[PDB]
């Protein structure tokens, strides 16, 4: 019984309640993510910002099930391109615009990596990912405003590859919270 969130809080708690049992239903998800319509004082706890590079700041833990984190992307912005470590990723704007690159998993023969497909993601839409749909990269174009978004992983992952666009050759990189629960985690 999927009703909309009233709030941040709200959508945590119903993120508990989908995440209950052992499988996800995707569809559900990213249909509620969708609903939340985001406030800004809500999330503003958590929308630490770095001068040179996007933030990873965590929400909440899930029931050990997911990694809930909000990721505060400055102008220009970007990730490497990446893969998601055998989880549900999703991905829901908060504030702003970013610009998603899908590329194929690489062949063994080192070649340059040629995108797939691109599609700018707007406020308030849930976009997901997983490795069965390739490896994408996030990033803020725009030279004038700040991206916040709210990411969502099941099972939950510190790790993952980053992929050198030139060769397709990968490796692994530890992910690092800028902050947890509100509270700057140098
Ligand atoms: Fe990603």
């Amino acid at each position: 019984e999927l009703l909309k969130p009233r709030t941040l809080a709200d959508l945590i708690r119903i993120l508990h309640e989908l995440f209950a049992g052992d499988e996800v239903n995707v569809e559900e998800v990213q249909a509620v993510l969708e609903a939340y319509e985001s406030n800004p004082a809500e999330w503003a706890l958590y929308a630490k910002f770095d001068q040179y590079r996007y933030t990873r700041n965590l929400v909440d833990q899930g029931n050990g099930k997911f990694n809930l984190m909000i990721l505060c992307w400055g102008e220009g912005h970007g990730s490497s391109i990446h893969d998601h470590t055998d989880s549900h990723c999703f991905l829901k704007l908060l504030q702003g615009n970013l610009k998603e690159t899908l590329f194929d998993w690489p062949d063994k023969k080192s070649n340059e990596m040629i995108k797939k497909s691109e599609r700018t993601l707007r406020e308030n839409q849930c976009a997901y990912i997983n490795d069965s749909i390739g490896l994408h990269r996030v990033e803020n174009v725009s030279h004038t405003e700040p991206a916040v978004s709210l990411h969502l992983y099941s099972p939950p992952f510190d790790t993952c590859h980053a992929f050198d666009q030139r060769t397709g050759h990968k490796n692994k990189v530890t992910m690092t919270f800028h902050s947890k629960f509100g509270i700057r985690t140098p």
